[PDB]
C-alpha cells in the first residue's frame, strides 16, 4: 500500500498524496527537515464531497497532476476528471468529466495510456505535462490537447533513471515547488530528479527508501 498518485499544490511546499482510496495533505518541505502532514489521512469521499458519489470516492485516485491555479487532473483506470481541489476548504468542484481518457485526451486513443496512466507531474515549461504508464512516457500540452512528441521509453527521455528500479515503471509522481525538480515513487523507494524540458539531462542518483527521508509518512505507508 504505497503512494499511487500525487499532484503539486498551489500552496507553497504542499502536496496531496493518494494512497489506496485515501489521501493526505502534506508540507513535504524540500528545503527543510520540518516535514509534516497537514490534513488526513482521510477518505476521498469524506475530504472531497465533490467526489463522494463517484468512482474516485469508491476507489481512490491512481494518477494526478497539477495544471494551473487550484486545478488538477485526476484519474482511475480509463476515466479521469478535472477538478478544482480548493486548498483548505469545502469549496471543491468537478470542472471537467468524468470522461474516459480517450475523450479527455483524444491523442491517447490507440496507446497504452488509454486504459490507464501510472503517474504524472507538471513540467515547468508552459502548459506541459509528463505522464507515465509502464516503461514509456508522454509529453503533452493539456491546454491545446496535443502530444508534443512521440511516446518513448523513460530510459530514452530520462537517462538518469537507467539501471534503477524506476526504469520499468512509476507508481506515483509530483513536481517540486523548486525549479526543474520532481519526485518519483515506486513501492518504498523514491527519488528527486532535476528535469530540463527538452534535454537528455542526467541527474540525479538519489534513490532512497521513502520512510528514511519522509519522517511524516511512518504509519501511513505502507497503508494496510
Ligand atoms: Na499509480
Amino acid at each position: 500500500g504505497y503512494i499511487n498518485a500525487a499532484f503539486r499544490s498551489s500552496r507553497n511546499n504542499e502536496a496531496y498524496l493518494f494512497i489506496n482510496d485515501k489521501y493526505v495533505l502534506l508540507d513535504y518541505a524540500p528545503g527543510t527537515s520540518n516535514d509534516k502532514v497537514l490534513y488526513g489521512p482521510s477518505f476521498v469521499r469524506d475530504g472531497y464531497k465533490s467526489l463522494a458519489k463517484t468512482i474516485f470516492g469508491t476507489y481512490g485516485i491512481d494518477c494526478s497532476f497539477d495544471t494551473e491555479y487550484n486545478e488538477a487532473f485526476i484519474f482511475y483506470e480509463n476515466f479521469c476528471a478535472r477538478i478544482d481541489y480548493a486548498p483548505h476548504s469545502d469549496k471543491d468542484k468537478i470542472i471537467s468529466g468524468p470522461k474516459k481518457i480517450a475523450d479527455m485526451f483524444p491523442f491517447f486513443k490507440g496507446t497504452v495510456f488509454e486504459n490507464g496512466i501510472d503517474a504524472a507531474f507538471r513540467s515547468t515549461k508552459g502548459k506541459e505535462v509528463y505522464l507515465f504508464k509502464g516503461d514509456k512516457y508522454a509529453r503533452i500540452d493539456y491546454l491545446t490537447n496535443r502530444l508534443v512528441q512521440n511516446i518513448k521509453s523513460i530510459s530514452d527521455g530520462f537517462p538518469c533513471l537507467r539501471g534503477t528500479i524506476f526504469e520499468a515503471g512509476m507508481d506515483s509522481a509530483f513536481a517540486s515547488h523548486k525549479t526543474n525538480e520532481a519526485y518519483l515513487f515506486k513501492g518504498e523507494y523514491y527519488a528527486r530528479i532535476n528535469f530540463t524540458p527538452g534535454s537528455t539531462n542526467d541527474i540525479m542518483g538519489g534513490v532512497k527508501k521513502t520512510l528514511d527521508y519522509w519522517p511524516s509518512l511512518r504509519g501511513i505507508i505502507p497503508l494496510e
